[PDB]
């Protein structure tokens, strides 16, 4: 895939060391690494973001997840380590969709409650990344559609059929749940659709996967027409592989120093799989560029990445399932009320 | 246009004397008007519908008033004088849509804003009618959508956008939120969409319009998916308008001047012809509209009967029927009006609470 094709033929733009100083110079801190290393690499109006940041202190993170598996792996968990960052570096409330329509909707034989079941484990796996309990709300769209549906209405009557269709790929024989749920998606990039915490208008912050794109693309198109702020993008790059050629949440350190020792695609530092995993989970930068060069140079044996790897992956999944096991009902549910007085509450 | 075709065609029946005599029976007093002179004429299990009264005394009843307008008329009114008739003989729960969500979709130039001023007022007209408010529910989408969202997710993913398309007439050109409506319509026949007052899969009596039935056609092919109750539909006939079947209707904004105008100068005079020709001719009811009007709004079959049989023999003037009726018009517009005027914010909301303990049976 060519990212820098991508950027110019979509009209984006690259994340640039520009953008990165200002990030560091109004969170006060160090940029995440995902930034530094062009993981988080293209933008739409990150710009005005940044300034609107530095004139107001104000705006609002939103991301999604669709619960259409019970078992998520770490590219599933890398937009919300992202979130965890802006949530804490900013100081601004993230909110986060469960698209449970869109995953009944597009899967036939699925009713509801098994969506919801999905819903509820993918919704504890999101939490136990670390996010900021105080300022996050998180929903499903089963539940909160009638706080999304005025502004779907406007989404709805500004998105003729034709183009859903020629920009979702659409056939005549998808159910009109299909065609009508990306007004949802849409939806919650417009601040009026959080009325218990957030005022009018605040720009949002929408940290993505790149193939998320063509719901924000036209968000920004009708955001214009709804003469409301267009939605601030941010693309990642998609996480690459090497029929669990992934390394989920649930897996052992038996399984995955079995996957990494037999499945990981070695090299070469830009076909190494080991070293992009690093570079991903590794917070330090030191420790990635001995470890680049002494693979690059020959010194380090190929094992020797992998056991690394092995470790960190190893420390990661387990306290994430520490986590995951630690989490009460009462815990769960609290990231569900609006009614925070706590952060959410602030942005007025 | 001919309405026994119309039933062949579309796969109804005609209500008959034997449901009449049953409805008699069952709600222990005489049937309305609409039923006995064929204006709601068509149905769709009408007699699960009875059958299941009689064993258990309850259904719920389901229409629905898309507010386009900020005038509404006699025709508008017409299912929910029939409404307020069923509720009060069957003593049973009353589910009124207001589609502002369905109105904005399909007018460009129309707000949100705009359209809520419309059926803000479209609910006093509604309600002014002489409707039960302890056994009535009202709600606009906009504001029940998150009580109707599970509902709609089932039906939409039931229906096909072919389906949709054809079923509805929809273009390629035509807004997502039009292709996606008709599910929202089609959702309170289901009970499940009213939890706080209403029980499990509970039979739902929709009186429509005859234009509404493909919405309701497409709702009894779905409830067989969901495994729910096919909706018990009953049809009513056009009303016919002013000047064959402003200015060609009367609102209920209307002064008794200027009905007496629209009938005098605009109501369609069937006997008419010359002036001693419909001496003898005489008078055809069918062509008269005034006589039409009557049919709707004279209670009394006897003074109906005796006013078409003096108007079609020859003895009663065109004027004097139109007199008769500009009284009857001018008395209910009046009536409808001083209640319209009376309503507070507060007797209006009650009609929209559905924690309501009275509306609260299961
Ligand atoms: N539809 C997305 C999930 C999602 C919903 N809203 C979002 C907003 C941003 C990013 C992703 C999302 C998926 O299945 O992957
Ligand atoms: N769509 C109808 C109004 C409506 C909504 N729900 C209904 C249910 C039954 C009959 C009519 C309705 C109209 O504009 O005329
Ligand atoms: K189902």
């Amino acid at each position: 895939i060519n990212y820098n094709k991508l950027i110019k033929e979509f009209g984006c733009s690259k994340i640039t060391e520009n953008h990165i100083k200002r990030i560091e110079k109004l969170t006060n801190s160090k940029a995440h690494h995902f930034i530094r290393r062009g993981i988080f690499f293209s933008h739409r109006d990150l710009d005005f973001l940044l300034n609107y940041y530095e004139q107001h202190k104000c705006f609002y993170i939103y991301t999604g997840r669709g619960p259409s598996s019970l078992s998520m792996h770490l590219g599933h968990l890398i937009p919300f380590y992202f979130c965890k960052y802006l949530q804490e570096a900013f100081n601004v409330p993230l909110v986060i969709q469960l698209s449970d329509d869109e995953k009944y909707l597009f899967n036939q034989n699925y009713s509801l409650e098994y969506i919801n079941t999905l819903t509820n484990e993918n919704v504890k796996d999101i939490i136990s990344v670390g996010l900021n309990p105080e300022l996050t709300f998180i929903f499903k769209n089963t539940e909160y559609a009638g706080y999304l549906y005025p502004t779907v209405l406007s989404i709805h009557k500004k998105t003729t059929l034709n183009q859903s269709m020629n920009v979702f790929g659409f056939n005549h024989s998808d159910n009109i749940g299909k065609i009508s749920y990306p007004s949802f998606q849409i939806a919650p990039c417009f601040s009026q659709c959080f009325p218990n915490f957030l005022g009018k208008n605040i720009p949002c912050l929408v940290p993505q996967g790149i193939d998320q794109d063509p719901y924000f693309r036209l968000s920004r198109d009708i955001a214009v027409k709804m003469a409301l702020h267009k939605p601030v993008v941010v693309h990642s790059v998609f996480m690459p592989g090497l029929n669990n050629s992934v390394i989920f949440l649930t897996d052992t350190p038996e399984q995955i120093k079995n996957k990494i020792n037999k499945y990981a695609f070695s090299g070469n530092l830009d076909k190494d799989i080991s070293y992009q995993y690093l570079r991903y989970l590794l917070e330090d930068d030191n420790k990635l560029n001995e470890i680049g060069e002494k693979y690059k140079k020959g010194e380090m044996l190929s094992g020797e990445i992998k056991k690394i790897l092995i470790d960190v992956l190893t420390e990661l999944v387990l306290k994430h399932q520490e986590k995951k096991k630690s989490l009460t009902d009462e815990e769960i549910s609290y990231f569900f009320d609006p009614n925070k007085p706590s952060l959410q509450k602030f942005k007025n």
